[PDB]
């Protein structure tokens, strides 16, 4: 999968460093053809961002990140789309906040009683990203793949 | 034991997600008959909530939750029954603590709580001790 050294918003949560990526070693043409291609590592493109929600009681404009308080159990992040909310994995929520920051640094905290009224929707694909930091191998000790 | 997708109150303490509940794989009619049935995983209903207690010294009306600290170990949670109080595990208390309801339970002294009469009338058998370790069926396709 392809990744770009200028996209600091994605490199940091994964556990990569811009210099480290730029100093990566070569790859042979022979191996380049053998490996199958997967989707690119980029910031998720949430549709129709910024507009008002269709459903009532929406905590904020479309594309904002919502979280629930820790006192009621393990925190579940979610995203508010036009017609409802879809769940987010922990590692992706961090990327959306970092990239969609525009100066904002934290999500809106909402209680279960008010959350339970929002309809559940599923409209964007997010299975490409891993669920935890990358254990990048230090190439000097493993020069063969 | 049966579960529902909209009930955030029971899903959130238990560790489940609405998507993970709605997208589960099918089950054969044969296996469904072998397993014995448990009660619904729902917020345990208390009869005559808000009514007056039958015993003296009760810190509050029926359905209220009472908690007492300790010098060592966890805080002991309890709920007001009609004829007394019954101790509840942390996870069960977290279910009740969600509707809104009171921000905190009634804090009380250990000695008076030890002096009050203890009753056991609400079933706790279906609730666990910690968030469930849900087995990811793609890697384990057989039960």
């Amino acid at each position: 999968s392809r990744i770009e050294p200028t996209n600091r918003a994605v490199l940091l949560p994964l556990g990569l460093t811009p210099e480290q990526v730029s100093q990566a070693r070569p790859m042979s043409r022979a191996l380049f053809d053998a490996l199958p291609v997967g989707p690119e590592l980029l910031v998720p493109e949430v549709p129709n961002a910024g507009g008002p929600a269709t459903f009532p009681g929406a905590p904020g404009p479309i594309g904002t990140v919502i979280v629930t308080p820790q006192i009621s159990g393990p925190q579940q992040y979610s995203l508010v789309l036009g017609d409802g909310v879809q769940t987010l994995p922990p590692l992706v929520a961090q990327i959306l906040q970092n990239a969609g920051s525009a100066g904002n640094t934290k999500p809106l905290t909402v209680e279960p009683s008010t959350l339970a009224k929002m309809p559940v929707v599923n409209r964007l694909d997010l299975s490409a990203y891993p669920d935890n930091p990358l254990e990048v191998v230090d190439i000097r000790e493993h020069p063969s793949t």
